[PDB]
């Protein structure tokens, strides 16, 4: 019954603007980069001119002993690669003046919130993520940050709608924040560092748990499927495949044609920089390309419920993922077929977004016959110790979001500069 956002930065009507009633003024530097496909995604480099300043209407400048307030935004932070990034806290969102106010800063594996009163009393709340981990929910993936502040008790940091850390701030006095907000890498020693950011909001209350969940859901664009990094999933774009039940395996073929089969094999192998990161290799196996079938939309964005074809790239040539549904048993083994030779075989796939408590960006792929009847979600099944890819209605008959739909949960991984791995070929 009341929108509590007092700043809402959004790309609309050809400009990045504040949608709130305050219409705070925005100044964009010459070295700010925008995503051509998703116009709201903003890239800030470690350069002077790569910045955005917001001039706040005076009535919303924070100068108080008592007022509760919150902030939210989405961020995508490239993997830290070099020891130059160790022990180097750098500001990214600045509303400090004369050593009072608030800021968001980053450090190796950290997102930090700092409040400081006019007597120089400080409090920090921190989200810490490891870079020594097989598959990270956080490294180089879009994350939803929310920070809330109750002047009588705690400051809280949430990540993807989940509470991470809370610390008391009731000892802080008057906090006199800056007249402007500066989005800019300030004090970062790594010359190659950047961030992606979108949807920055300020709120004039402490947001509650539900409000934060709703904000997360709404801002996530659930009508559009996402790749592994959290960007829009696209047609005609090569992707490496991740199966969430077996994250240490990758997709391979051996032989194309109807006597061949797709399968999962492991382990993936590792990428490493000693003391800096140790992760599973992501660029392994045969790449998949999503192809337009039924969609009436002209763009290359894959939408929830889009019926598509899936192509497999083998030796730089495209083949069609298909199966003969007539085969005995509920599990229908998938093959990589010459596109002209697919005939009446089952090949149409319905793309669907999943969302739950686990990792973000999950996709399901429901194979259908040519009459539109379900063959089943694409997962895998053991045949003589070989984990062959299959379409199976066994998945569709399982309880939703429960652990038995893990095997048919996939993510699509394109090569990305914030990951830094070199493909083997
Ligand atoms: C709750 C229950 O009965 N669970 C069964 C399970 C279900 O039938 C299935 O998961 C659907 O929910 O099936 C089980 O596996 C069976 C094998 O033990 C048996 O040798 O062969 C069966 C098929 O002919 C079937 O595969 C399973 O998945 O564990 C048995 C389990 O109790």
């Amino acid at each position: 019954h009341m929108d509590t956002s007092i700043l809402n930065l959004r790309y609309e009507s050809n400009h990045l603007i504040d949608l709130s009633r305050y219409a705070s003024k925005i100044n964009i530097g010459s070295k700010v980069n925008f995503d051509p496909i998703d116009k709201n995604q903003i890239q800030l480099f470690n350069l002077e001119s790569s910045k955005i300043e917001v001039i706040l209407k005076n009535a919303i400048v924070y100068n108080s002993m008592y007022e509760n307030f919150s902030t939210s935004f989405w961020i995508r932070i490239p993997k830290y690669f070099n020891s130059i990034s160790l022990n180097n806290e750098y500001t990214i969102i600045n509303c400090m003046e004369n050593n009072s106010g608030w800021k968001v800063s980053l450090n190796y594996g950290e997102i930090i919130w700092t409040l400081q009163d006019t007597q120089e009393i400080k409090q920090r709340v921190v989200f810490k993520y490891s870079q020594m981990i097989n598959i990270s929910d956080y490294i180089n993936r879009w994350i939803f940050v929310t920070i809330t502040n109750n002047r009588l008790n705690n400051s809280k940091i949430y990540i993807n709608g989940r509470l991470i850390d809370q610390k008391p701030i009731s000892n802080l006095g008057n906090i006199h924040a800056s007249n402007n907000i500066m989005f800019k890498l300030d004090g970062c020693r790594d010359t190659h560092r950047y961030i992606w950011i979108k949807y920055f909001n300020l709120f004039d209350k402490e947001l509650n748990e539900k409000e934060i969940k709703d904000l997360y859901d709404n801002q996530s664009n659930s009508g559009i499927l996402k790749d592994f990094w959290g960007d829009y999933l696209q047609y005609d774009k090569p992707y490496y495949m991740l199966n969430l039940y077996d994250p240490n395996k990758y997709v391979d073929v051996n032989n194309v044609g109807i006597r061949g089969y797709m399968y999962l094999k492991g382990p993936r192998g590792s990428v490493m920089t000693t003391n800096i990161y140790l992760n599973s290799s992501l660029y392994r196996g045969t790449k998949f390309i999503i192809k337009k079938y039924a969609s009436g939309n002209k763009d290359n964005i894959v939408r929830n419920n889009d019926r598509v074809y899936i192509n497999v790239v083998v030796k730089n040539k495209e083949y069609r993922l298909a199966t003969n549904a007539s085969q005995a048993g509920v599990e229908k083994i998938l093959s990589a077929l010459e596109i002209p030779d697919v005939g009446n075989l089952s090949q149409v796939v319905v793309m669907k977004s999943k969302n739950d408590q686990g990792i973000t960006n999950k996709c399901k792929m429901n194979l259908q016959d040519n009459n539109g009847n379900d063959i089943g979600f694409i997962g895998f099944h053991q045949f003589n110790n070989i984990a062959k890819l299959v379409a199976s209605n066994w998945y569709n008959r399982q309880i939703e979001r429960s652990s038995r739909t893990l095997g048919c949960s996939w993510e699509f991984i394109p090569v990305d500069d914030g990951w830094g791995e070199r493909p083997l070929q």
